[PDB]
């Protein structure tokens, strides 16, 4: 599977069925009808002991994992009940500006979305947790092009060591709170995985506010390879899934 005219996302469905399922993601977050919960807990995002291990080129995203074995770093509070712990992050990328995100808002895209994805510690691992309506919670921030993001230097200056799918290189200073915004305002709904297997295993928290980087560090992003070593070149871009049928969840603010 992939994002090609062959097998992209109108193709998923065959290999598995769920992709036409009741609560997939992304959506579009239409703001005239997204309504504030005042039940919403305050989210607390503890990455302060954050501890990244690699950068990775699957062949689908640039990827990010990060240690799980313990509770270093993880999200709580908001929608979620008990704790999240952080195990992955990847990035969907655009090929325009204009075009990348996975979720959108009132239509708009954003030229790339980030996902920190995090598992309930309490089904012991992520391949358990994975198989449960509230086993996992992703944050997702958005991306426009701007002023250069600092924690983003690090990995954009490696990236040409993971061109191609199946490498892989050791990264353990990737702090996840430098890819945050000022604000913490968000938007919730229950969905799912936004690539196969697409389980709806997911507590979506989409941040409101995006982040900056600039040209230079979008572009060396979208120098990275679908394909593998060897193989005719096929640039990493327009890896996001469009919006998917709502199916009359509801999307709910953190913010009035
Ligand atoms: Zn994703």
């Amino acid at each position: 599977w992939g994002y090609g005219k062959h097998n992209g996302p109108e193709h998923w469905h065959k290999d598995f069925p769920i992709a036409k399922g009741e609560r997939q993601s992304p959506v579009d977050i239409d703001t005239h009808t997204a309504k504030y919960d005042p039940s919403l807990k305050p989210l607390s995002v503890s990455y302060d002991q954050a501890t990244s291990l690699r950068i990775l080129n699957n062949g689908h995203a640039f990827n990010v994992e990060f240690d799980d074995s313990q509770d270093k770093a993880v999200l709580k509070g908001g929608p979620l009940d008990g704790t999240y712990r952080l195990i992955q992050s990847h990035l969907h990328m655009g090929s325009l500006d204009g075009q990348g995100s996975e979720h959108t808002v009132d239509k708009k895209k954003y030229a790339a979305e980030l996902h920190l994805v995090h598992w309930n510690t309490k089904y012991g691992d992520f391949g358990k947790a994975v198989q449960q309506p509230d086993g996992l919670a992703v944050l997702g921030i958005f991306l426009k092009v701007g002023s250069a993001k600092p924690g983003l230097q690090k990995v954009v200056d490696v990236l040409d060591s993971i061109k191609t799918k199946g490498k892989s290189a050791d990264f353990t200073n990737f702090d996840p709170r430098g890819l945050l915004p000022e604000s913490l305002d968000y938007w919730t709904y229950p969905g799912s995985l936004t690539t196969p297997p697409l389980l709806e295993c997911v507590t979506w928290i989409v941040l409101k506010e995006p982040i900056s980087v600039s040209s230079e560090q979008v572009l060396k992003f979208r120098k990275l390879n679908f394909n593998g070593e060897g193989e005719p070149e096929e640039l990493m871009v327009d890896n996001w899934r469009p919006a998917q049928p709502l199916k009359n969840r509801q999307i709910k603010a953190s913010f009035k």
